């Protein structure tokens, strides 16, 4: 009797505010290690880390146009 909600997905908010500015900090290039303490730390898979940084590497190059 209820249906005005549903659970979170594609990475929470808490993970993609931090991945952001990872990228931001960062770039768009982690390596084994940074995958590994990232994906223990946000506590999420590992291929969500590679297909996350290898959408957003195609974002720049596609787009062009920032903010």
């Amino acid at each position: 009797n209820r249906q005005k909600t549903r659970p979170r997905t594609k990475i929470s908010v808490e993970a993609l505010g931090i991945l952001q500015s990872f990228i931001q900090d960062v770039g768009l290039y982690p390596d084994e290690e940074a995958i590994q303490t990232l994906s223990a730390q946000l506590d999420l898979p590992k291929y969500t880390i590679i297909k996350f940084f290898q959408n957003q590497r195609y974002y720049l190059k596609h787009h062009g146009k920032l903010k």
